[PDB]
C-alpha cells in the first residue's frame, strides 16, 4: 500500500524526472493549441479523478496533458469586467491584447454592439492564425461548438459582438448586415478565415438561408440574405484550382482521402454538437477523432501548421450545473490530446492546452479515497441532508424545496445526465469563474510558460517560438 | 487605456523577462517555506484584486509572490481522503509522504486517534527542519495559529492524532498522556522541536496548567499534568549555556537583542492570535514582523537556516465562511513574503508559497472592472434577488429565510467582518476543498517546481537543493 517507501520512491522518481529536463530551444514548426473552454483548475482535478474511476486508478490518475514538464497560471480579467466571457478571452490568448466583454478580435475602444467599431481597422488585433498564414504556414480549427462560436472565432473574426454568428443575429440587434459582416461571413470571405486548410465544428445554420434546409436534420437555415455560404466556400476553392471536401457525418470524415484534399468543411451539427454523452457515435466524429484528421492534412505542408482545437461544451454543461456531463466533455478533450500527442514530433510541435475562463465549481469533503466524484460527500451537520463532492458557486442548481427546505438529491438524481448539481447563487446560466485557470506545455520552448501570466501572453510567446508575427521572434 | 498597443507593450515585456530568466544550479544555503493554510487560487486571485482596492491598482495589481518566475501546481489528496486537512498535508509538504487524515509525521499505517502508533520508530516520518539540523543548520517555525496547530507541528511532532496538542486533549480521547507524548510536550522535549532556534506563534495554553494562570489575561492554563513547558524550555536553553528570552508582546519581541540571542520563544495569544481586522496592533505583532525577527535570528547560523511561516487564519475564516478576513490573514501573509525578499539573497536563500489545501471559494460575474472584491456581482435572474461575486460551496452562509426565501445580503451584511457569505452547502464548518493549489518559488532551483507534483515532492526536491537529508542531493 501507500506507505513511507511506497511515497518515497514516488518522489524521488518525480524528482528524478525533474532533474532530467531538456530545454528544447528550437523553432517552433507547428503549434497546437487546446481550449477547454470554462475549464477551471478544479474542472481538471474533478475530471481527473472521473478519469480515475474509469481506469481503476482513481485519485492517482493522471490527465494526459499533466504529464508535460510546464504548467503556468493564467490571469483572465478583461478590459471591463473581472469574469471574462469567451470573446474576450479568445482575443486574448489568440490575438495578444485583451478586450471589452463580448467583443472579438477589436481592442478595448470597441463599445460592443456597435459595429462601426468593427469598420475601423486601427482597432483590429490579429490572429496567431493570421500570422502563421503571413509567413506561409497552414492553420486550421476543430471544435465542438458552433464553427462561428467565440472561441473558434477568435483565430479569424473581427466584430463589435459576438452574438453576430450569422446575419440574422446582426439584423437582430438593429445593425446594418449589408455593412456589418457576421462570423459567418468572415469565416468563408476575409482572411484569416478564407485561407484556413481545415474547419471542423458545428454551427451548420449559421451558412445557408431560412429558405433552405439542412443536411441531415431539414431545418431551415438563418441566413436572412440568401447566402448559400458553404456553396460559396466549395466554388472559391475550386476556382483555385484547390481540391475541397464538404462532409457532414463520421463515415464520410473517416473517407476523406487525406493525400489528395487541400481543404476539408466538416460541419457536424446544424448548432453545437451534441455532447459526450448523447451524441449518436455513429453519426458524429469524436473530438479526437477531428483532431486526428486535422492534423493529417495540415501536417502535409513542410513549413508547418497551427491548429487550434477546443473543447468547447464544457462551458455549456457547467452553465446548466450539468457537471457529469461537463466532466465527459473534459475527457474527450483529454483523450485529443493524447491523440495529437502520439501523432506528432515533440522536437518540432508545440503542444498546448488551456482554458479561457473557469466556472465556479468546486470540490469538497469529505469522501473516501475511490469515491465517485460525482457521488455524495456526506450529510449536512446543519439540515441533516444529503450534499454532493461537487458543487457550484453560481447557476440554476440552487433549489429550495415546496416546504422551504434544501433540496436534497437522491441516488437517481446522481445518475441522471440532466441533473443539475447545487449551487450557492441562483441564475438561470451559472457566471464564469474569475479564478485564474491553467496552462500545460509541451515541446519547443514549453519553458517560456513556467510562471504567473496575463493571458494575453500566450500568443506572444507561442509566436516567439514559431518565428512568426512582429513581435520578438526565436529567429530574429 | 488599455488599448492594443498597450497590451502589446505589456506581453512584450513580459516576454523580455521571461527570456531573461537565469538558472540558479546552486546549494541552498537557506529555505524559507510560506504556507498560506486554506489559501486556494482563488483566494489568491481574490486576495489579488483585494490588495488593489487598497492600492488603487485593482485587477493589474500583483501579489508579491507572483513575482516569482516558477509556479507549480500541488495535488492534495492524502491516503484516505480526497480532501485532505491540515494534518497530513503537513505531513506530505514538510516530510515527504502523505498519509492518512488527522495523523501528523507518521505514515498510512496509522489509525488516526490510536497512540499505539505514535509509538512505532519505523512508522516515524521526518521533517525538513530535521534535515536541517542533522546537517547542522538551524530551524524555526512561526505563524498566526497556535504553535501546537497541524502546520507548524508538521515541522517537529509525531501524534496519532493532530488533537493532541496538550495532554487534556490526549485524555480527551482516552489515551494515557504517561506514555503518549502531546506535540506541546514534543516542541520542547524532543527532537527536532527541542532545537529550534526560533518558536513563533500563539498556543500558550498548551505550556501550562489549570492551576497556572496565562500572561496577559490570566487565563486558567490547559495542562493537566502541572508541567510548566516555558520554563522548562528556558531551564534547558541556560543549562546549555545559551542565552535565551520569551516574549509575549510586540514591543517586547521588538526589543529583543539580536545579536546576544542565542534561542527566542515568542507566544502571542493563549490560544490562535487574533485575526489582522481584530489583532490590537499595539500587543501584537504582525506576520511580517515576526518573519523579520525570525530571519534576524536563523540568519546568524552561516551554515543556512531552514524557515516555516504559516498564514494560518486564512483556513479558520474561510471555515466560517467570513472571507473579508480570509483576505486580510492573506495579505498579512503576502507582506510578510516581501519582508523575506527584502531581507536574504536569492542567489542563496529558496522562497517557496504553497498552501496545504485549498477551500470552495469561488469569484462569480459580473461586476465591472475596479468594483471591490467584496461587494455584490448583481441580482438574481430567478429570485430577483442580490448575489455577492465571492461565495463558496461549502459552509454556514447557507441561509433560508423564515418565510422561505434566499436570504438576501445587505449593504451592511457586506461591511461586517463577521458576515457569512452564501455557499451551496450548509454545515457548521465549511470543508476544505480538493482542487489543485499552487506553488511559487524563488531561489536557487526553483526551475525544480515546474509542472503538476504531488503535495509530497516538495520537500524531496528542496532537500536536494538544499542538499540536506538522505535522498538524491546536488552536492551528492
Ligand atoms: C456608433 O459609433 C459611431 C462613432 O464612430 C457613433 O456616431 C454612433 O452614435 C455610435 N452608436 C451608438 C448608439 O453609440
Ligand atoms: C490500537 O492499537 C493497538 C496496537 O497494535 C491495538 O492493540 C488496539 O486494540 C488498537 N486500539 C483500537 C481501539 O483499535
Ligand atoms: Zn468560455
Ligand atoms: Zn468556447
Ligand atoms: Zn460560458
Ligand atoms: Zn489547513
Ligand atoms: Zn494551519
Ligand atoms: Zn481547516
Amino acid at each position: 500500500e501507500e506507505d513511507k517507501a511506497y511515497w518515497n520512491k514516488d518522489a524521488q522518481d518525480a524528482l528524478d524526472k525533474q532533474l532530467g529536463i531538456k530545454l528544447r530551444e528550437k523553432q517552433a514548426k507547428n503549434v497546437i493549441f487546446f481550449l477547454g473552454d470554462g475549464m477551471s483548475l478544479s474542472t481538471v482535478t474533478a475530471a481527473r479523478i472521473y478519469k480515475g474511476g474509469l481506469t481503476g486508478k482513481f485519485e492517482r490518475e493522471k490527465i494526459s496533458w499533466e504529464e508535460f514538464d510546464f504548467a503556468a497560471l493564467s490571469k483572465t480579467y478583461n478590459t471591463d469586467k473581472q469574469v471574462t466571457d469567451s470573446a474576450a478571452s479568445a482575443t486574448a490568448y489568440l490575438t495578444g491584447v485583451k478586450t471589452n466583454q463580448g467583443v472579438i478580435g477589436l481592442d478595448a475602444n470597441t463599445v460592443r454592439t456597435n459595429c462601426s467599431y468593427q469598420l475601423d481597422e486601427s482597432l483590429f488585433t490579429y490572429s496567431i492564425a493570421h500570422w502563421f498564414q503571413e509567413a506561409g504556414r497552414s492553420t486550421g480549427v476543430v471544435t465542438s461548438t458552433r464553427v462561428t462560436h467565440a472561441t473558434p472565432a477568435g483565430t479569424y473574426a473581427h466584430v463589435a459582438d459576438r452574438d453576430w454568428e450569422n446575419d440574422s443575429d446582426v439584423v437582430h440587434d438593429r445593425e446594418d448586415p449589408e455593412i456589418c459582416d457576421d462570423i459567418a461571413e468572415q469565416l468563408v470571405f476575409r482572411e484569416p478565415g478564407k485561407n484556413f486548410k481545415v474547419i471542423m465544428g458545428g454551427g451548420r445554420r449559421g451558412f445557408f438561408p431560412e429558405e433552405a434546409l439542412d443536411i441531415e436534420d431539414g431545418i431551415p437555415g438563418e441566413r436572412e440574405d440568401g447566402k448559400h455560404l458553404i456553396t460559396d466556400w466549395l466554388d472559391d476553392k475550386a476556382s483555385q484550382g484547390a481540391t475541397a471536401s464538404y462532409v457532414w457525418n463520421r463515415d464520410d470524415l473517416l473517407a476523406v482521402d487525406i493525400r489528395n484534399t487541400d481543404y476539408l468543411m466538416g460541419l457536424f451539427s446544424y448548432t453545437h454538437l451534441d455532447t459526450v454523452l448523447t451524441r449518436d457515435a455513429e453519426m458524429d466524429p469524436t473530438l479526437p477523432e477531428m483532431t486526428k484528421v486535422a492534423i493529417e492534412m495540415l501536417t502535409k505542408d513542410e513549413n508547418g501548421f497551427f491548429l487550434l482545437v477546443e473543447g468547447g461544451r464544457i462551458d455549456h454543461m457547467h452553465h446548466a450545473n450539468q457537471i457529469r456531463q461537463s466532466l465527459a466533455e473534459t475527457l474527450d478533450m483529454e483523450e485529443a490530446v493524447s491523440m495529437a500527442l502520439s501523432m506528432t514530433d515533440p522536437e518540432e510541435t508545440i503542444i498546448l492546452v488551456t482554458a479561457d475562463h473557469g466556472h465556479t465549481l468546486t470540490i469538497t469533503g469529505y469522501a473516501d479515497r475511490n469515491t465517485d466524484i460525482l457521488d455524495f460527500a456526506g450529510i449536512s451537520d446543519l439540515d441533516d441532508r444529503r450534499y454532493t463532492i461537487l458543487d457550484y458557486g453560481s447557476g440554476p442548481g440552487y433549489h429550495i424545496t415546496e416546504d422551504g427546505k434544501r433540496y436534497e438529491p437522491t441516488e437517481e438524481d446522481l445518475k441522471d445526465i440532466n441533473f443539475r448539481y447545487a449551487s450557492a447563487a441562483p441564475k438561470h446560466s451559472v457566471t464564469h469563474d474569475g479564478t485564474d485557470v491553467g496552462i500545460w506545455v509541451n515541446g519547443p520552448f514549453a519553458h517560456l510558460f513556467t510562471g504567473v501570466y496575463e493571458e494575453n501572453y500566450i500568443p506572444h510567446a507561442l509566436a516567439y517560438a514559431a518565428c512568426v508575427g512582429t513581435g520578438r521572434t526565436f529567429c530574429d
